[PDB]
């Protein structure tokens, strides 16, 4: 009972378009198992105004990130990098998996985090169709209320970047090589050519816009709609509330609500997959071909391990009774970005501080989303890839939000109080974070929520009595995400600066400054730089250096202060993956290694995170395995004109 | 059962027209399916005081329009700016559509109105036989009874346009290129020239005549019959009460009360559509060629919807089962003309002032139809045709009337008793409205006289914190309904002045002066004009400009007092239509774009409305439609000298 030739687990953001151009483009039997549930009629999901709460109960009001019916509540241990502190991730539960409760921003990840670290046969320009596609499918829209910030900041980062330009350093965070000379800023005209960040040929690495492209349309009516991949790929015209196939899609036959544990094996080929129901009761079903993981980053290595691939050693210390494959390398190598925040506040009169922040509320169109630009590397950055003076990378993701986004005890410390309306948000985050992590399960019976994640983002150096010179490297090595965040605040600063000026220069008489980290720290730090140069993170280890000078032990003394901002005064971002990435545990085909028919298609087999917000890649994944399983290239070669059509129902 | 080669869907005043002279021009088998029925021996549509309520019983004295049984009863929604008020517009049902209840006005529209807004292969000089034919067929008549007040009027308005001439202005609103320094305006002389407004080349756009042609005729008796489409081309002679044809007319099938619903598809191409007899019980007719929609304005977008063509998202919303096609342009951009009333009172001797509006009553040869001009353009009218320099356009129609045509609660609040006999009516509109609509169903099972009907007349703007030369623009796009209706009443002012002095020179010794719109405003704006100039209308923004200046503000608050008369103090002209116009739904041969074998042929397939009263849009479109679908000019060439016989059964 219930066979499928191809079984999918999950629908994903790349579940739903798996199972869509699987069932249209073949004639197998096709069956989906999702734990989730269609949320086609639910307005906290549909409005964009609902990440903010519009629809809670009174006595309920929590985000719906936290409520454990809508996500995963992975709960992680205790930080040693973050002060002993346990935040929670969580991973979308449903239809279109944690596209259901993110904040609608899409970015392809760019040209050269495509070319260099991904293996042979991956590489931009044979994902490049994928990306179109999956761009045209969701079809965005960017940002409509226009501001006056935007503009002066964008002539302010033109001024940095043909100030940069001018200089002649081998590399910086406003120099776009595959540009020219020309600056690769946008224009302040109110006639200026929109800017964009998603260029099909990928010239565009690192380069400053004035919006994004958001997931939310605009109906007849007036009311804005959130785009995600179930209201996208599997709506009403396919499937109906019994979860079977209509027309050329027939053959599908979606199951919700329904959670699977384990994969039957045979010694080295799945026969079946098992799943509970709403009843509370087991059920069995059969594989014929081919089983399908598309879990998300969080949860494909404990289904992967619990059914009896992974280190043997562990898992039989846990209990787990049937033993597939060994290898030591099942859930470890995840990647995460960290966002740090930071609060510039405008002092003058009223009216011109009023009238400075104008466009700026919380719109559907954008959801506070008006940005800046992809920053990339800092000129003293010491962690850079040796092939740096050949392509530009990017690192850094600039966006402008309104209001002071910060933890409540930070915000009553600082006293950066809601209530103040001269003051606005920036945020500079790093995309290619270096601290990694590892999952480990604790009971091979059901998945649970919580397995052991340990990460530990900002961790200290500890000198030892040996010669400087010998451990410096291993320092180096060790203190990367600290080094990246002061960057980004020096990095801040310095548009900060340009702000005043221009803005000055405007004809607003009025000045920006820092106010949030303790303007002194920033200006003592920028200060530093600027007398030490490439060797300012010598003074992060006071002993080891030993330069016992006033200047000098001040500068270690403002260095081990300024470290709690990075640690403390910002959230951690979602956008974990890359748990399984090719070659660790799965090879090119995205097939697991000494097994015969388990494929695992989603963002968690991705070899490393790409060059920005990871909404795309998982779809991309998927659409790749389509005709990686298929065996011909058909959805790629589909005209560009070809989109699902959209059913609000 | 009941197959046809073409299928026409309604009889309106295009349904009779395409009826006729399609069976007689062709030898296929031709049905027809009407919603009403024939009125020939109806006292109330045929004695033209029937439109005054002659005939009405005396516990429904109701108007025509009102009268559900004549009419569909299209009520509409709340109207945001006209003061949240649901007013209700008719569609005339029964042959000849709209006709059997109308004022029996004919114009043709003019030269520019086509040359310019239309596209190519529309123009005049494609659509002149066509309206000479159409004109020929209904052969109209002009006014018998001739008055003394309108000589006074054409000298006045021959004064003010040789003023005007040589004033040497670019455009105004007594300005008539194509005839040259002699001012266009009829001769007060007893022997006169009778001046015509629908001259076959087309060379009257603006100017003042004496009377217009109503579709009324003389018969022998001496009764006045009213002349409209039922009972020019489907009269006895032709079709039986059997609904068949005779003669050569043989191949004619007509059912009357007979609404279709649906359309039925072969996923590109008609093959039959069902209706309901007046038992309550469905039936269904087969289509062999073509099916042919002459529904009308507001009913053509609903029963293109509903049968599956339209916006995919909106119609699977509604719940629209079958889904043929997706255009977001179905029933979009209609428009509908609006007509501001003023009321003129003469203050002197009882016996001068009875002498004075002599030949003024209710009759039906004129209806009350005096009328003086179609008038044009404004001097300070902001929004104008970039080439207005070039060609002259058409924007008003001035046409004077008896009593006091107002409603009732205004009647009382001013004071203007019919009861008093020292005052009459003139009514300047506007025939290029700017205001927009949008039509959408509600229910995809039949058509209803209320579907969702926005219409927003006349539309505030709400200034923002903004410079005010970079929103300007906006603001006088906006706000140009207002602008028009004010350079209405000051053209009235004018024409009002030009009659006092001219009549005091007639030997009547009497004086004419505004009282309904409170003259002191209307005097009060004459000045603001006059001491302003082109930006009069700056201040109806009044902190956007911030004069803050006695003058100022005073002007500012009698620009907001003085526009509640174009709210409130008319009433909306039912000339809806162009919902459908050409290139948005259908093409240039009235074809519907992606479908195969559906045509529609009404007012609705209209790409811009007419520059004047649009009776003869709808049939001049069916005419050409005839030689359209047939493929020969067979139509545009018979000679002149060619009417249908007029019989009155
Ligand atoms: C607050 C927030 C904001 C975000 N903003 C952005 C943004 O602006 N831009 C961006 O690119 N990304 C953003 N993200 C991240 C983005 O939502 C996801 O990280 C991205 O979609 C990649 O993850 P995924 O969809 O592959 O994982 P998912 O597909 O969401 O992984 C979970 C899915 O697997 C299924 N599943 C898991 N285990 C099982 C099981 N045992 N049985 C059955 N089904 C199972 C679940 O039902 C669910 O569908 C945001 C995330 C959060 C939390
Ligand atoms: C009070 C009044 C005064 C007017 N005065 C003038 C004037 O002086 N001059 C002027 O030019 N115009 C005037 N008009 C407007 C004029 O009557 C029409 O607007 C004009 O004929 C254009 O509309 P139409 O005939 O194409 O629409 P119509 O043909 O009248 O549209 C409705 C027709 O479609 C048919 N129909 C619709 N839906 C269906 C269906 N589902 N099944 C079957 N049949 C269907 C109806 O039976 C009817 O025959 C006036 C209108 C009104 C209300």
């Amino acid at each position: 009972n219930l066979t499928g030739d191809i079984v999918i687990i999950g629908a994903g953001a790349a579940g739903s378009l798996l199972a869509h151009y699987l069932a249209r483009f073949s004639n197998m039997k096709i069956i989906l198992l999702e734990a989730g549930h269609s949320h086609f009629n639910d307005p906290v999901v549909t409005d964009p105004m609902g990440f903010f709460g519009k629809y809670n109960p009174p006595n309920e009001n929590i985000s719906m990130s936290q409520n454990p019916s809508y996500s995963w509540q992975g709960a992680q241990e205790p930080n040693t990098g973050a002060y002993g502190n346990r935040p929670i991730i969580a991973h979308g539960m449903g239809f279109g998996g944690s596209t259901m409760i993110n904040r609608l921003n899409l970015v392809v990840g760019g040209r050269t985090v495509f070319d260099n670290d991904w293996p042979v046969g991956w590489k931009y320009d044979d994902v490049k169709n994928y990306f179109r596609r999956v761009l045209v499918d969701i079809n965005p829209v960017r940002d409509n209320t226009k501001a006056s910030i935007t503009s002066v900041a964008l002539d302010a980062l033109r001024i940095i970047a043909e100030q940069q330009i001018a200089s002649g350093e081998p590399v910086d965070f406003l120099l776009n090589k595959a540009t020219g000379n020309v600056p690769n800023v946008e224009k302040t005209t109110p006639d200026a050519v929109p800017l964009n960040l998603n260029d099909y040929e990928g010239v565009n690495s690192v380069v400053a816009f004035s919006s994004f492209y958001m997931g939310v349309n605009q109906l007849s009516d007036g009311n804005y709609i959130r785009k995600y991949a179930g209201n996208t790929y599997l709506n009403r015209n396919y499937v109906d509330e019994n979860g079977r196939g209509i027309g050329k899609f027939s053959g599908l036959r979606v199951v919700s609500d329904a959670v699977v544990d384990r994969i039957i094996f045979k010694g080295n080929r799945a026969v079946g997959v098992n799943y509970i129901d709403r009843e509370g009761i087991m059920h069995y079903v059969k594989v014929n071909k081919e089983v399908v993981v598309t879990s998300g980053a969080f949860y494909t290595p404990t289904i992967l391990q619990r059914s009896g691939i992974g280190d043997f050693t562990y898992l039989s210390s846990i209990g787990v009774k049937n033993l597939v494959y060994n290898n030591p390398l099942v859930g470890t190598g995840l990647k995460n970005h960290y966002s740090p925040v930071t609060i510039t506040r405008v002092h003058g009169e009223p009216s011109e501080v009023s009238r400075f922040l104008s466009n700026m509320a919380a719109n559907p169109t954008n959801m506070g989303f008006k940005g800046l630009a992809e920053l990339g590397f800092h000129r003293l950055d010491p962690n850079k890839p040796a092939n740096a003076n050949t392509v530009t990378y990017r690192k850094y993701q600039l966006m402008m939000t309104a209001g002071v986004g910060i933890p409540a005890e930070q915000q009553y410390l600082s006293g950066l109080s809601p209530s103040s309306n001269n003051l606005f948000t920036l945020i500079a985050d790093d995309i290619r974070f270096a601290p990694e992590g590892y999952i480990k399960i604790g009971t091979p019976n059901i998945p649970r929520d919580v397995p052991k994640i340990f990460f530990n983002t900002f961790v200290t150096y500890t000198p030892t009595s040996a010669p400087a010179d010998q451990q410096w490297p291993i320092a180096q090595k060790t203190l990367a995400p600290l080094i990246s965040a002061l960057l980004g605040y020096d990095i801040i600063y310095q548009t900060l600066i340009s702000m005043n000026q221009t803005a000055r220069d405007s004809g607003f008489q009025v000045s920006l400054e820092m106010v949030y980290p303790l303007n002194d720290l920033i200006y003592k730090l920028h200060n530093g730089l600027a007398t030490y140069g490439a060797n300012w993170w010598h003074y992060f280890v006071p002993t080891l250096v030993g330069d016992d000078t006033p200047a000098g032990r001040e500068f270690a003394d403002t260095l081990s202060k300024l470290s709690y901002y990075p640690r403390v005064g910002a959230h951690l971002d979602s956008h974990q993956g890359c748990s399984c990435s090719i070659g660790r545990t799965v090879d090119s085909n995205l097939k697991v290694i000494g097994t015969q028919n388990v494929r695992v298609a989603d963002l968690s087999a991705a070899a490393f995170p790409p060059g920005g917000n990871t909404w795309a890649t998982a779809s991309m994944i998927g659409a790749r395995a389509v005709d990686l399983i298929l065996g011909f290239p058909y959805l790629r070669d589909l005209p560009v004109n070809d989109v699902p059509i959209l059913n609000v129902n």
